[PDB]
């Protein structure tokens, strides 16, 4: 009978769910519980109280805890999952896949016992496999098991294209089937400067500079920090899709779902257009795909098989 | 015929406080920042930079941010807001701790008054007293140009703890602290209410000592919880506060770093008192009828801030 | 949906009405239904319909309709009621009261019927008697039913004094108790810049001809347009009361309440301060007030059972 | 020494859309209003004025909003919005309602352009290309700097139907309407998605053909609902995008009414066309690669518009 918040707990308080954390109260878009290990507890609850003390300077209404105890995540309406180890140039698809399985067995656990009817965002990557097992070990329909990917590609390939022409980012628009990286399928055609697709705007070898780019984006923001990863980005990319959901907006983004025949596959999560609102998945968006695109997706798919194949 | 262009903000250090400040800056649309450290650190501040503006298209901002480490980026910056300097590490003395950050304040400042000659400045660096002293002295520019920060985060903290011991929200409740940061600032209950409401009437006194005494130690309280570095998510907001103010000349009051040149009895130094914050910086330093007691308080805080201007330079 | 947008409907499409119902949606509190009269059904559908036209320019994600039918408003979580008649000419106080008197019982009436766990937030003038009219005839309990006129005040008394001392509005606070007009009672020294005391910063003839302006301030307003009342700062002063339900903010502001023993009042709906949060009114606070101020909030009361004897 | 000072922007007719104009402006604290109408409505234009001011407190913006019949209060505005026309009256033929407007927009601009030599214009009273038309070659500014306001609003009505029809946020629906503020209007779906999505994939050819006509009859559908008078609200929000996107330098790509001098073939005239519109008001026409159908529904426009240009005294 009362108006409650929202309850949104962040698990793992490293620099993406911290970033999360922070921008999810400033929106007032419900309170926050953001969570790490036991060993993590006393910064995790720094951060979290350094980020309270803003409210009245910022001036938004929302709790902040930090803890190492799930207890205090019962009843989160959303939990968006950041724990684990980051991709890095260089690394053993295998050893990243092994190490933050185990971390997602042992979170959804935890999460599912406190919060049963909970909405899950995963960032973990390699993010296909491993919302592919906060799925699986969550047993919850796959309307509520996300994975984030295509928001934060189309957000880097919006970035370089608005440089590239000088204009607003608002009026630039990307669009990615499938993961990050070689598993990235872009579609340049519909992608668009103020409505007009970029092939009319910049030339094939320069877009495909923007594509490739767009590709190592997350290495290239390692690269420069030289000792972690991007955090800005993922955080703001995270809030977007915790909010189309808490504020059931029925956006169309990118997002990692379980696929039920869309596009001719099963049993997989993949990159794909989503409807995103109060259900969290509401419609997987099955494009007519050319020739190519539909080859350069079934490519995709065979590292999606190969990765789950490393799952234990 | 002059075009309408974008406010300039250059934020010097890209350290915790400055990249965080930076961040909410972007995301406000408060014009474009620059974020500044040293040649050594110039990728890591190029990175937080572009990664920011990765952001933009997500979370629907037009600004840009850029990293460097050429001062020549930060021209005609209307307004630069300090962050750059060093923490005190275990070995390290205070007097060799204030001298290490004086010198980086005159360097810094040297760069920013030679490529922004008209800009504003407002101060983060501790200890933040000296070091504001420090920048006012060097940059050359009159008082009303030359703010530190602190009373803002200080009235922030206490203003939390108030909040969190009547259940009531923080946009209701109000607080002021003057005097230096840490151990040495004066907050001040009797100008301090929620929906103005005395909390001497709202809160017993000895659970209000304590809030008082919990706001001194706000700062340590955050350090022994991190286990590396200080507080960034408040102080970059309240620096954020102070720049709105100022770019947007909103003619707020609150407490800021001012110099003083006989404002409650004090000469020829600066201290965290109540100040009108607008177009033109600090437009006034409001002078209080103080009790005895709060002026004791308030010459105890003076006495610590000298303390450190001796151990300058 | 498992999140379900807040549903707000807005009782009267008049000037306070449809700038209430714009700013609402603007802010994404909610979906909105801005309902009037069978006869003013298309000028209502037509508000709606432009104000939702605005949402992909302005960026928010809300429906907003309008209609003559009460079962549009179903489920609403709360009802800001401003339907009142425009006092004729030739008309005495007594039918004024008695004309807004059967207003209010008919409309709430359809509120319950569509809506029986809403809170409803009146503004209908006289708005002491007609906060007092919507609680009886709803049978609900004091919490769920609140007035305005606080808050318009304190934001008047706000305007006048940032204006006298030229500085932000935001650092300026007020405190205003009773009802409306000659009824309500600023208590200059519960009122602030800063921080510091007005009585400190303003000589007592400004401070008194400031009283007086905030007094008149309606008055002011109304003689300015010639025809009609204020409804850009009602509509505000009703959105902030909205934010405190729907966001749980338990603010502390001056609203109409229910006193059963405050003030050494009962039986009766009166400014006072109050705690605003996701139960309504959590608590209303009893000040120490000087045996002056107690003296011009009994003279207020007085003014308040005035109108309410005048109820039939 | 130059101290920080807000923007500042009069809007010339304080009714329907100047005034909620006005209140939006605030709002988003866009700088300082002025609300301009003639002599025999000052009252009521400080009236709506004061009433603003007064919710600035409640809704916690820093804005001055004035009203007055006196141009010298509009002096120095970097942008001047232009709402100010006769009230459309039952039996008023159409020669004199663009009559009279001519003769307001002439009076209206001579008087902005002399306090506001420097400032940016943006036009919305109707017929809006002709009038347009009129502020531009009264002002004597370069075409830069007088633009009109249509194609923002009639897109907004589009993606607003495309959004029912889809059930999806507005916020991911672009169109594009060019020509004039009537049934001549141009939208066109080629250059109009859900997603990126081409909407002839996702709406069957006879729903998308109502949207297109609904979009044509957009104004008239409010008119008729309302009985007196014209929509307001998303007019006064187009008119905030393109003051936003001039003040704050955001080059966005926008519809907006704009002085052709080769752009689509067309020379001397006011169309609505594609802009990048930023710090120096329009900084450019974007020619489009129209199809031979687009060609000739543009055409018809711009013969519409010619129409309206015969009846100018
Ligand atoms: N989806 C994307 O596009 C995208 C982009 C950025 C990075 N990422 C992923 O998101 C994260 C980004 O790095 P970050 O800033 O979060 O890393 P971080 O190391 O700074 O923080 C992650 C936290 O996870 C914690 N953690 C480890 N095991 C845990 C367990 N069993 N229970 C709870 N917490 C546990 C760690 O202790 C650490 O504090 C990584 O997981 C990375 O794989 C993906
Ligand atoms: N006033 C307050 O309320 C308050 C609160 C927060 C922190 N602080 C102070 O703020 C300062 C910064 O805090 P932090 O957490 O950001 O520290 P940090 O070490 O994370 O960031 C400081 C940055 O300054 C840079 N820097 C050093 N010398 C420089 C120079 N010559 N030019 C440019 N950049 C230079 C360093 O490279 C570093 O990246 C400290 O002095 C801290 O005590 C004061
Ligand atoms: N409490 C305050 O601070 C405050 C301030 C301003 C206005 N008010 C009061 O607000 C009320 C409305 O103000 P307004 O300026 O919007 O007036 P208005 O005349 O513009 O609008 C009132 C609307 O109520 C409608 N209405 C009448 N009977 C109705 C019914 N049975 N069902 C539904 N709708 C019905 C009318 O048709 C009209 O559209 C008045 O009583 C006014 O005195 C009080
Ligand atoms: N371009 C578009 O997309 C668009 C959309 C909406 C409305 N319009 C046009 O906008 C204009 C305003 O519409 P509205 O709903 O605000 O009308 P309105 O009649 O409510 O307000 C117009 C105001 O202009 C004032 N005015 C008239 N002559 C003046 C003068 N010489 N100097 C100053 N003020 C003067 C009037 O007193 C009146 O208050 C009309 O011409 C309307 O047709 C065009």
């Amino acid at each position: 009978m009362a108006m409650k918040r929202k309850k949104i707990s962040v698990i793992g308080a490293g620099f993406t769910g911290a970033t999360t954390a922070f921008l999810l109260a400033q929106k007032e878009l419900g309170d926050v519980v953001l969570v790490d290990i036991p060993q993590l507890e006393n910064p995790t609850k720094g951060k979290a109280l350094d980020m309270l003390e803003a409210s009245p300077v910022l001036g938004f209404d929302a709790n902040i805890i930090g803890t190492s105890d799930y207890a205090d995540t019962a009843d989160s309406d959303i939990v968006v999952i950041t724990a684990g180890i980051a991709r890095k140039p260089g690394m053993s698809r295998d050893d990243l896949v092994t190490t933050n399985q185990k971390i997602m067995k042992q979170v959804t656990k935890e999460v599912v016992k406190y919060s049963p009817n909970c909405y899950i965002i995963v960032l973990t990557n390699p993010v296909d496999a491993m919302t592919y097992t906060v799925f699986k070990e969550s047993g919850f329909p796959k309307n509520r098991v996300i994975g984030q990917s295509g928001v934060l590609d189309t957000a880097r390939f919006r970035t370089f294209v608005a440089e590239e022409l000088n204009i607003s980012v608002k009026d630039v628009t990307g669009f990615v089937l499938g993961g990050h990286g070689d598993d990235m399928v872009p579609l340049v055609r519909y992608s668009y400067a103020g409505g007009i697709p970029l092939e009319k705007l910049i030339p094939k070898d320069r877009l495909d500079a923007i594509v490739e780019r767009t590709r190592k984006g997350g290495y290239e923001i390692v690269n420069l920090l030289g000792n972690g990863s991007a955090y800005y980005a993922p955080a703001a990319s995270l809030v977007e899709m915790v909010e189309a959901i808490l504020k059931d907006q029925r956006r169309i983004l990118p997002a990692i779902a379980y696929l039920e025949g869309e596009y001719g596959y099963e049993g997989i999560y993949l990159g794909v257009p989503t409807i995103l609102g109060g259900n969290g998945i509401e419609k997987v968006i099955e494009l007519e795909l050319t020739e190519e695109e539909k080859a350069a997706l079934a490519k995709s798919v065979e590292s999606v098989k190969n990765v789950m194949r490393m799952l234990e």
